[PDB]
């Protein structure tokens, strides 16, 4: 009756990798065979599997005795993290009715049609395939959404389980919300080879790449409660993440955005001054049904050690005190809020970028912590005084400063801290490094 026991219980393989190497850690001990070319990347919880378009770029998995013929005619549950670069428009057009699998238990070298299962793509469509000894199929095929910046197969990390109770159906879900279904009745056993793989199989781009991690079957379909369970068992909260969902570094720059305004993009006044947000120039292609507010725009941030302790972990991980710095023309000026420096009535206080008067104490001491909305890549930036006093959540407030436009302006505040609960909020922050897996069209 425990949902860990139940998930525990039930898992007859789980690709884990530890000291560099993949292995099967359900008990069962099913025999991988990592090829080559197949790189570890960083994951969400760890390193991940990545995988290129070449032969020598696959991990087979050879089922254990034990657990040969679970899938004939058993309920099964395959879950895995998995993250798919974002498909360019060129690509769309030129690739996008050719199919392709990642993952699949089914044969091909010898036995004409393979019945089995598999996990495929096709352009921006994830789909799941069965297909029983009598050539019968059924297909789940999820069309992603069309606004690449909150979609799912548009290169961030994203928790994929497909549950199959053979008495009814198939379902998808996608970081544990219930995204497509099909009934399997009237599919006969299910018959697949005798090896697991896990690489790029008929891709016809050669530059197509996907990573995958926590590959894990269930010998039972499990219930919506056990799937957000399970999805959220892998979201630890020592270290913070980036936009992507990999792990959050220092000396790396990132591109800010609000989670809250995730159209707006932050902005510099000038050097000694303020920041603000501004709209984010969008990306648009009707005839392929995509678009989304362009990346890479507005300013670039760095995040350093406040003081080096303990040993140099790249990483940030959520209570690390830190310093921030605006990046641009070679250059690196830190963020901070001068000693009665300019703020809002309610104490609202400006923040500053390379503020350099005098005399005048500045504030620049951070800690980078996680405080709410879990599922979601962001972070949020608490600044100090130099007693150690809270100046508050870094976040934005409406208003002016002289005779400037009226702007949502950077600020550091402690109302945030009495709004943790809220669905959403102005002190979330999404932290964007530029990465090959999204180029904007
Ligand atoms: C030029 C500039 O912005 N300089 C800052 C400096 O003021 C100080 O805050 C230091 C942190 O210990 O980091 C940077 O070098
Ligand atoms: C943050 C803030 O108040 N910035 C303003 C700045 O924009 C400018 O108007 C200046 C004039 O001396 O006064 C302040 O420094």
């Amino acid at each position: 009756e425990d949902i860990d026991v139940i998930l525990k219980k039930s898992t007859i393989l789980n690709l884990d990798i530890n000291n560099d190497i993949i292995s099967d850690i359900s008990g069962f001990n099913s025999s991988v065979i990592t090829y080559p070319d197949a790189q570890l990347v960083p994951g969400i919880n760890g390193k991940a599997i990545h995988l290129v378009n070449n032969e020598s770029s696959e991990v087979i998995v050879h089922k254990a005795m034990d657990i040969e013929y679970n899938d004939m005619f058993n309920n099964f549950t395959v879950s895995f993290w998995l993250r798919v670069p974002k498909v360019s428009a060129s690509h769309l057009e030129q690739y996008g009715t050719n199919e392709y699998s990642i993952i699949s238990s089914m044969k091909k070298h010898s036995l004409s049609i393979g019945s089995g299962w598999s996990v495929s793509l096709k352009g921006n469509n994830l789909i799941w395939t069965l297909k029983d000894s009598a050539g019968e199929v059924r297909q789940i095929t999820f069309r992603d959404l069309p606004d690449k910046f909150n979609a799912y197969l548009a290169n961030k990390w994203v928790f994929i389980t497909i549950t199959n109770d053979r008495l009814s159906s198939a379902n998808l879900y996608i970081n544990g919300v219930l995204m497509g279904s099909a009934e399997i009745t009237g599919l006969g056993a299910i018959r697949e080879d005798n090896n697991i793989t896990l690489k790029l199989d008929r891709c016809n781009n050669n530059n197509q790449y996907v990573s995958i991690d926590k590959f894990r079957i269930f010998c039972k379909a499990l219930n919506p409660k056990e799937i957000e369970k399970l999805y959220t068992s892998y979201l630890s909260i020592t270290f913070l993440r980036d936009f992507w969902g990999n792990p959050l570094r220092y000396d790396t720059e990132y591109y800010l955005i609000p989670v809250a305004s995730s159209s707006k993009d932050v902005q510099l006044k000038n050097i000694t001054d303020y920041m603000y947000l501004t709209n984010a120039p969008s990306y648009t292609n009707g005839k392929l049904n995509i678009y989304y507010r362009r990346l890479y725009n507005g300013l670039k941030f760095i995040i350093k050690r406040y003081t080096p302790n303990n040993e140099i972990d790249s990483f940030v991980k959520s209570g690390d005190f830190i310093k921030l710095y605006v990046s641009y023309n070679n250059n690196e000026h830190i963020v901070g809020y001068p000693k009665d420096g300019n703020a809002f009535n309610n104490l609202d206080r400006i923040l500053r970028v390379g503020y350099n008067a005098p005399g005048i104490p500045l504030y620049k001491k951070m800690e980078a912590v996680k405080l709410r909305d879990l599922k979601t890549y962001s972070v949020q930036l608490k600044l100090y005084d130099d007693k150690n006093a809270s100046l508050g959540l870094v976040g934005t407030h409406n208003g002016q400063i002289g005779n400037d436009p009226n702007r949502d302006i950077l600020i550091a505040s402690n109302w945030y801290f009495n709004h943790l609960k809220d669905k959403i909020l102005g002190c979330d922050w999404y932290f964007v490094p530029t990465d090959e897996g999204w180029t904007n069209d």
